[PDB]
């Protein structure tokens, strides 16, 4: 089964083909190259005219309803393949009916498209909507409520190590590594929400109330009987250290010249300087000691406290000491206060109250 096709070329040369009554016209373009040949029948200008509109090569033959009784004026122009056929400048025009008049610039650009008459020049939006799919607008329940995303706060601490830089900001407290980021991924990657939701809120510390740290044991010296036989204080006051603390306050070359001259003459300190070279020298340039903390002067000049180890008959307690502390702090005596306290009701007036009325000023 088949069907001959009337092929007509603009050159006035017609013939006949056949192929199948359902082959893409693309085979036609190639059928013409073999039907007429390839001397002056290229493909670029291959337009199969059957009655005005050239049949394209994207449809199967017989789809345009061609008629063998008629003829298809196929065209074969447009020869742009690098180097093919061309035309010299000396020639005559053959477009009587199709005579060119305007001079539209093919190359270059330009927006030649003026609107007809004087109406709405601009054209915002349109006035039609051709649906592409047959059943696109379907369904009913919402699945993705995308009514505006969320930016929230992210660049709050993340740096070179982003969350790791913060991981050290919190972990340093004494936490872990994976538990902290998790605390910094659900609380707000911050030491505020993470901490609160790191142990007291995170599933890692159910009511952490068993870590009492109210000890404060950093400074608490007795200073009541801790001094005797010290190879360092006798020199600090003797001429040995004075020569090492005076020569050092002008030239560091004397330190060695002295440590080897006097510092290396008395074994009383040498047996310690070998291991105390750090502290012994620390005092050579800056000896410790201070007689003015902030205001050592409540009563008159300011004493130290109890400078009598095993001397009095009692030792006061944490109940009456408050009365004496404020007494000697206002300008009261010493033994006259610790004793007079037992005036009438062991109060802070009968004993003081009468003491003040007895001091008076002048009559």
């Amino acid at each position: 089964s088949a069907v001959t096709i009337t092929l007509k070329t603009l050159q006035q040369q017609t013939f006949k083909i056949r192929m199948e009554p359902d082959e893409t016209v693309k085979v036609l373009k190639e059928k013409i190259e073999a039907e007429k040949g390839r001397d002056a029948f290229p493909v670029a200008g291959q337009k199969l005219i059957y009655a005005g509109k050239i049949l394209s090569d994207d449809v199967p033959i017989r789809d345009y309803r061609i008629d063998e009784k008629n003829f298809v004026v196929v065209m074969v122009t447009k020869t742009k393949a690098g180097q093919g056929t061309s035309a010299p400048p000396e020639a005559s025009p053959t477009a009587a009916p199709e005579s060119s008049t305007s001079f539209p610039p093919a190359p270059t650009s330009g927006m030649s498209h003026p609107p007809p008459a004087a109406r709405e020049d601009k054209s915002p939006s349109e006035e039609s909507a051709p649906t592409t799919s047959p059943e696109s607008v379907s369904g009913s329940v919402p699945s993705s409520g995308s009514s505006g995303r969320e930016e929230d706060a992210a660049s709050t601490l993340v740096t070179g190590s982003e969350y790791e830089t913060m991981l050290t900001e919190i972990m340093s407290m004494g936490y872990e590594r994976e538990r902290v980021v998790a605390a910094l991924r659900a609380s707000y990657n911050n030491p505020h929400r993470a901490v609160e939701y790191l142990l007291t809120g995170i599933p890692g510390s159910p009511e952490p109330e068993h870590g009492s740290v109210q000890e404060s044991q950093v400074s608490e010296q007795p200073a009541t009987e801790a001094a005797g036989e010290n190879p360092l204080e006798f020199l600090r006051d003797q001429p040995q250290f004075q020569n090492m603390r005076q020569v050092i306050q002008q030239n560091p070359a004397l330190l060695p010249a002295l440590l080897q001259q006097l510092g290396q003459e008395n074994p009383q300190l040498l047996q310690q300087i070998s291991r105390h070279q750090e502290q012994f020298i620390q005092m050579l340039n800056e000896p410790p000691g201070e007689l003015a903390d902030i205001s050592d002067v409540e009563g008159e000049v300011g004493a130290i406290g109890e400078e009598a180890p095993q001397m009095n008959y009692i030792q006061v307690t944490p109940q009456e000491k408050e009365a004496i502390e404020r007494l000697k702090a206002l300008g009261f005596p010493e033994s006259l206060v610790i004793q007079a306290y037992f005036a009438c009701e062991k109060n802070e007036n009968l004993a003081a109250n009468f003491l003040l009325s007895q001091n008076f000023d002048d009559e």
